């Protein structure tokens, strides 16, 4: 299959890299057969758009076309330039069109490495518009978000991009953690690092020996920004963000502002929850009614980011231990500690269907292999039980929900990766008071047992990974918990 152009030889290499030479000789011919990119400040502003992509490296396919598209800018071969360009914008037309749709299995469940479907016949449309008006450049403009968060990281991007080589020496210290009056070795390096995340250092006293009063705000505000524990010492916490090269901002504020593609922006209803920042936000009406911190699966047993719904609410649920739970965590724990289950406030069941209660005394624990045990685990109600007072059901494939907790203390860590994947939501009662009041659903009673709610409107339940963002005035970054980040990082 060749591009049916009089200007490109059918022996040409584009013909292997061109996606849709249908729909590109079309354009071409609908356009008298002129050059697209003639005007190197519309080349330069796609490459610069394609760069981004690169950088953030989710993307083989862009990466792959820019390569192509360099290589033939370096050799003038400006021809075949012009149709990869456009076969290019094509599928950046569709990339916008679709990352909102299906983009999450091009960043957390795969990659962009594959030729996307052409876009819409309204994008369509809008490309021929702007090939007559010379229009390109605001046309890949109006197909990124039109949403101030993406433009800030964006903005960033472009301040730091003009650095990217600057030399600027690592922050190094003597000792593993340094306090407000001890001797500093690396002050410059130090202010230097500081101003780089665009920290005001204007009142940081000049050549000082000792970490003194003027470093300490800045100190405690790169500590805020970072989410990391506001403690104003410098440790390997904050020593790893301080040496984090401008390169690797680069990567971070590339994916990050990528990422922002994939997630929703309407305000009628909508619950996040960003993963690597611990906290969610429930929006009714346009308005955020509702934040909180939360916790998260651990490394090992990770919030996968989802979209799923709220369909119901179970006011002082049980917890029905999940069998892999049972067998790997608890079972183990009660074989040796004969107190575990009346601790735990754990009943033995014979199974889901059959909630018969087994007096454990009555089974030969000796004989029990947990990988065999035949019956389920059963956590009465109460302010004790795994999932509190409220379970928020989100039905998905990964059995992942919402729920309160006893353990209301974890909400003081600065990092709360410590679940098996669920949402542990703080000030639970007040964001069960919330969804019930604005689904006009209210107790004049309180149960002090089990009731299962049905929400009348279900709420769109968004688990993001957003490591980068703008709130406040200020961008914010988050340690890269799940390795999402990683690829884009270089670190390996
Ligand atoms: C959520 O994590 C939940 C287990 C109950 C809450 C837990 N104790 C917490 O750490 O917050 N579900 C799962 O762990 C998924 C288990 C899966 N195997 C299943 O089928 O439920």
């Amino acid at each position: 299959r060749f591009v049916e152009l009089g200007w490109i030889d059918s022996t040409s290499p584009v013909n292997e890299q061109i996606t849709n030479p249908a729909l590109v000789e079309q354009i071409y011919h609908s356009n008298n057969d002129q050059l697209l990119w003639s005007d190197l400040a519309t080349a330069n502003h796609f490459e610069a758009q394609l760069e981004v992509i690169h950088r953030a490296s989710f993307s083989p396919l862009f990466s792959r076309q820019l390569f192509a598209l360099k290589s033939y800018r370096q050799q003038d071969r400006w021809h075949e330039y012009d149709v990869l360009a456009t076969d290019t914008l094509l599928q950046y037309l569709s990339y916008a069109e679709q990352a909102p749709k299906v983009g999450i299995a091009w960043f957390f469940e795969g990659q962009l490495d594959q030729p996307l479907a052409p876009p819409s016949e309204e994008a369509q449309l809008a490309l021929h518009m702007a090939i007559g008006n010379q229009s390109l450049a605001r046309l890949m403009d109006e197909y990124t978000p039109q949403d101030p968060a993406y433009q800030q990281l964006l903005q960033a991007y472009q301040s730091l991009s003009s650095i990217e080589f600057n030399e600027v020496a690592l922050y190094e210290q003597m000792e593993r953690l340094k306090r407000p009056g001890d001797p500093l070795s690396h002050r410059e390096a130090l202010v230097q690092r500081l101003a780089l995340v665009n920290l005001d250092t204007t009142s940081i006293l000049n050549d000082v020996a000792y970490y003194d009063a003027s470093l300490e705000k800045p100190i405690k505000q790169f500590q805020k920004m970072h989410g990391l524990q506001t403690d104003g010492v410098i440790g390997p916490q904050t020593m790893k963000w301080l040496n984090t090269s401008v390169t690797e901002r680069l990567a971070l504020l590339a994916l990050n502002a990528e990422r922002i593609r994939l997630w929703p922006t309407q305000q009628d209803s909508m619950i996040v929850v960003n993963v690597p920042g611990f906290d969610m936000k429930y929006w009714d009406a346009g308005r955020e009614v509702f934040e909180s911190k939360v916790v998260v699966g651990k490394t090992t047993r990770p919030t996968p980011v989802m979209n799923t719904k709220l369909d119901s609410l179970i006011i002082n649920p049980t917890w029905n231990v999940p069998h892999k739970i049972m067998v790997e965590d608890i079972l183990p724990m009660v074989k040796r500690d004969s107190e575990y289950l009346a601790n735990h406030h754990m009943e033995i069941i014979r199974g889901w269907s059959d909630p018969e209660v087994i007096d454990p005394a009555l089974i030969d624990w000796e004989a029990v292999e947990p990988e065999t045990f035949p019956y389920r685990l059963r956590q009465q109600a109460g302010v004790q039980n795994a999932l509190g007072t409220y379970k928020f059901n989100t039905p998905n494939s990964r059995a992942i929900y919402l729920h309160d907790t006893p353990s209301k203390h974890l909400f003081n860590n600065a990092s709360r990766a410590f679940s098996s994947g669920c949402i542990r939501v703080e000030n639970a009662e007040k964001f069960a008071q919330t969804l019930l009041a604005n689904q006009g659903i209210t107790l004049d009673d309180f149960p002090v047992s089990t009731q299962a709610i049905a929400l009348k409107k279900r709420i769109p339940v968004h688990i993001i990974y957003q490591t980068v963002w703008y709130e406040e005035g200020v961008l914010h970054y988050r340690d890269d918990i799940y390795h999402y980040d990683a690829l884009a990082l270089g670190n390996g």
